């Protein structure tokens, strides 16, 4: 009946894995099959794809500094996740994880998505600042779900070619 096992220490814990919370893996899934997705999130890493999460998102930045680039009242403002920090994201806000420092280590801690709620990923552009691309998904694994979301972005120009300007995108690296 305790399907998801006995409490453990977090801090030795994110020790022992502390060679997954760096590239390429970057994170890690506390407890499989929950309800509510409890990760930790290292560095380093940034990256150019917004999140339109339909639900909210608890961050707790337990280790280092991070920042989340964000869409806020239509302007591109930046939430500063210094260490010791805890932010609530709400519904639908765009937001793009940026998480420059090595041996960092922040909870997220989200919920499963039901049938029919959609997450958005999306790209914009460096120029005119329009939407340049969205991919919505039905998010199951966050791993076999997501890298060929991106891959698929960064190796066509026509999905990186903002309708408005026509700047193609940078795609991996800003
Ligand atoms: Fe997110
Ligand atoms: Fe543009």
């Amino acid at each position: 009946m305790l399907t998801y096992g006995a409490p453990f220490n977090f801090p030795r814990w994110i020790d022992e894995h502390a060679h997954l919370l760096k590239p390429p893996v970057g994170n890690r899934q506390v407890w499989q099959d929950s309800d509510f997705i409890v990760t930790v999130v290292g560095g380093p890493n940034h990256r150019t794809d917004y999140h339109d999460d339909p639900l909210e998102e608890f961050f707790y930045q337990l280790r280092g500094n991070a920042y989340l680039n964000l869409w806020v009242d239509g302007r591109r403002e930046r939430a500063d996740l210094k260490e010791g920090d805890i932010f609530l994201l709400p519904p639908h806000v765009r937001h793009s994880a940026q998480r420059p420092e090595a041996g960092s280590a922040c909870l997220v801690i989200e919920r499963q998505r039901p049938a029919g709620m959609l997450d958005g990923f999306e790209w914009y552009c460096d120029a005119c600042g329009h939407l340049v691309h969205r991919v919505e998904v039905q998010l199951k694994s966050i791993v076999t779900d997501l890298p060929p979301l991106f891959e698929s972005f960064y190796a066509s120009e026509d999905k990186r070619r903002c309708p408005h300007c026509g700047q193609v995108h940078p795609g991996r690296a800003a």
